[PDB]
């Protein structure tokens, strides 16, 4: 059955509940993004409205082939009519596709749902500026104040000038990227572009990226691996039995491996600067995680909401403890009374 926090008041409308079966009053299913916690429960048997981005839609008819007729996508930053309400897509800041949604209830009431995103202050300059919002439907992921991490600048920046000192020192080395869901292609574009390489995959990850409407993208990725430098694997393969095993099926065109993990936080965090981040290394194979969030910090997730003055909050992640729920109401209280809403 439906959680309450999965439900839009007023409305025929349900966001990201496609796992409960046919859901009692719902006309309209929303899906933010193409996340599987997300989509759980949507297949080519789904015969209800479905709504989303483009992109999103891209990826629902072809990797989960649900038919045409039921796939609703809406353009962002425009004011759309469904079922009698007018609602509003808004970039996340999230993986490609990726939104939060504005409802404008009948009765006055205006409602955000983050999704999953990566609060930043050019949200503070969309639509949202015009009106103000009485209910927030929160991403929580990194609600407490150990919660650090770099910019995504700062730490594409170290990717980039990590591989390119490897490769140039060793011609021979061979650059690997984990991946196991959309999100972050940055991490391995940005490294294939400097080393002028295409990223080389499998069929059913290019598959997954030409859904993306990325530019020049034909220019970027292959399935030909042994035309590329910069491989991806999925991100279970990445630790020292994973790589020497691929290694071997190189054929002796590489003797190294430089391969990196980008994992949201980890508390390496709470002591090590971007700058000073070291590698897992076992002889010619060395590991990096490298701290690439597509979720708010703790003080992005903070400047958001004490801009933004809801209402009321209602948290999305990490809803299922006393202690979580305790401590996110704990923050939430602060920053209202600091902010004075
Ligand atoms: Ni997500």
């Amino acid at each position: 059955t439906c959680p309450f926090y999965k439900k839009i008041p007023g409305t025929g409308f349900t966001v990201d509940a496609f796992q409960y079966g046919v859901v009692e009053g719902c006309t309209a299913y929303f899906l933010t993004h193409f996340h599987s916690d997300h989509y759980a429960g949507l297949s080519k048997h789904f015969t209800f409205p479905v709504y989303c981005s483009e992109i999103t839609g891209n990826l629902l008819k072809n990797k989960l082939h649900v038919q045409e007729q039921y796939i609703h996508p809406l353009p962002l930053d425009t004011e759309c009519i469904v079922n009698g309400v007018k609602v509003v897509l808004l970039d996340a800041n999230h993986c490609p596709g990726a939104v939060m949604i504005l409802f404008y209830l009948p009765n006055g009431t205006v409602i955000l749902h983050t999704g999953d995103f990566r609060a930043d202050p050019s949200m503070e300059r969309s639509l949202l500026a015009d009106q103000k919002v009485h209910m927030l439907y929160l991403d929580t992921t990194y609600c407490s104040p150990e919660y650090t991490f770099p910019s995504q600048q700062e730490v594409i920046r170290f990717a980039i000038n990590t591989a390119f000192e490897a490769v140039t020192l060793n011609p021979h080395a061979l650059v690997v990227c984990g991946t196991y869901s959309i999100g972050k292609e940055k991490v391995f574009l940005a490294i294939a572009d400097v080393l002028g390489s295409k990223v080389g995959m499998s069929q059913e990850k290019y598959k997954t990226l030409q859904c993306l409407n990325i530019p020049e993208i034909n220019s970027l990725i292959t399935t030909d691996m042994c035309s590329s430098l910069v491989h991806l694997l999925p991100m279970m393969q990445i630790n020292f039995k994973g790589l020497q095993s691929h290694l071997k099926k190189c054929g002796g065109k590489y003797n190294q491996i430089l391969a990196f993990r980008p994992t949201g936080w980890t508390h390496s965090n709470k002591f090590t600067r971007i700058a000073d981040v070291i590698p897992q290394t076992k002889g010619n194979i060395s590991i990096y995680g490298i701290p690439y969030s597509e979720h708010s910090s703790y003080l992005e997730m903070k400047r958001f909401v004490q801009w933004l003055k809801p209402q009321k909050i209602i948290p999305t992640v990490n809803v299922g403890t006393w202690k979580s729920r305790s401590t996110m109401e704990k923050y939430f209280r602060e920053w209202k009374l600091e902010a004075g809403y």
